[PDB]
C-alpha cells in the first residue's frame, strides 16, 4: 500500500476542499489548453470534468476553468512541469506540477526539498527509475478485493494492488481511458484516472528517523497548490506514523 494514503476515503471533505478544487481547476485548465475546450475531441478534459462533478465542485467553476484554459494565450500561462530530486535515504522523487510561474514553483520546491534534508536535482536525475503509466483508483468500500482483482485482469491491466481505502490499477499510458471505460462498463466505480509515474524498483528504508523525513518532505510537496502529484520509490516497513 506504499503511498495510497488519503487517511481513509479522501483527506478531508470540508477543510481541504479549496485545495482539492484548486487542483481540479488546474487539471481542467491544462487539459483544455492541451486538447481543446470541446470535450468531444478531448478525453482528458472529459475525465477532468467528471472528477470535478464527483467531488461536488460547482459546475460554474468547471465552466470557468475551461474558458481559462482555452481563452488562454496571454493572461494565464499554466503549464505542466516535472521536478526530479532526492529525499533522505536515497529515495527518488518525481513531482508533477501545473504552474503559471515556473521560477516561483521551482524555488518553492527547492526550499521544501532542502528543509527536509533532500535535494532538488536537474531534469532527468531520477526519471530512469520510473515508468509513465495510466493510474486508476477505485473505492475499496464499494467493491471487493476478489471481484475487483478479477475485473482488473479481465480488462487487461498492467498491475494491481489492493488497498484498505482504495484499490489501484495501473495501465499502459496510451490505454488509460480505454481501460477506465471497460471497467465502468463492468460496474466498477472510478475515483480517479490519470497519467502518473511508477517506480521500476524501490529503496528499502529501515531507519525510522530517515523514514519520517522522507514522509514530511512528500507531505510538504503535496501542500503546494502548484503540485498535482508526488511519486517516490521508497520502501518503508508498514508504518502509519504521520501523514
Amino acid at each position: 500500500s506504499h503511498w495510497a494514503q488519503i487517511k481513509h476515503k479522501k483527506a478531508k471533505v470540508d477543510a481541504q476542499r479549496g485545495k482539492l478544487f484548486s487542483k481540479l481547476i488546474r487539471e481542467i485548465i491544462v487539459a483544455t489548453r492541451l486538447g481543446g475546450p470541446n470535450p468531444e475531441f478531448n478525453p482528458r478534459l472529459r475525465t477532468a470534468i467528471e472528477q470535478a462533478k464527483k467531488a461536488n465542485m460547482p459546475w460554474e467553476n468547471i465552466e470557468r476553468a475551461i474558458k481559462k484554459g482555452a481563452g488562454e494565450l496571454e493572461g494565464e500561462q499554466f503549464e505542466e512541469v516535472i521536478y526530479e530530486g532526492y529525499a533522505p535515504g536515497g529515495v527518488a522523487v518525481m513531482v508533477l506540477a501545473t504552474t503559471d510561474n515556473r521560477n516561483r514553483t521551482t524555488s518553492e520546491v527547492r526550499h521544501v526539498f532542502t528543509k527536509h534534508g533532500g535535494n532538488l536535482g536537474a531534469s532527468g536525475c531520477v526519471s530512469y527509475l520510473f515508468e509513465r503509466k495510466g493510474y486508476i483508483e477505485v473505492p475499496a468500500k464499494e467493491v471487493s478485493e476478489e471481484e475487483l482483482l478479477e475485473k482488473a485482469i479481465e480488462v487487461g491491466a498492467e498491475d494491481v494492488q489492493p488497498g484498505e481505502e482504495v484499490h489501484i490499477i495501473y495501465t499502459v499510458p496510451e490505454e488509460l481511458y480505454e481501460v477506465k471505460e471497460n471497467l465502468e462498463k463492468l460496474g466498477v466505480p472510478i475515483e480517479k484516472a490519470q497519467i502518473t509515474w511508477k517506480p521500476i524498483s524501490t529503496v528499502q528504508i529501515n531507519d525510522e528517523e530517515t523514514a519520517q523525513k522522507v514522509i514530511k518532505l512528500l507531505n510538504a510537496l503535496e501542500e503546494l497548490d502548484d503540485v498535482q502529484q508526488v511519486i517516490a520509490n521508497f520502501e518503508i516497513p508498514e508504518e502509519i506514523l504521520q501523514k
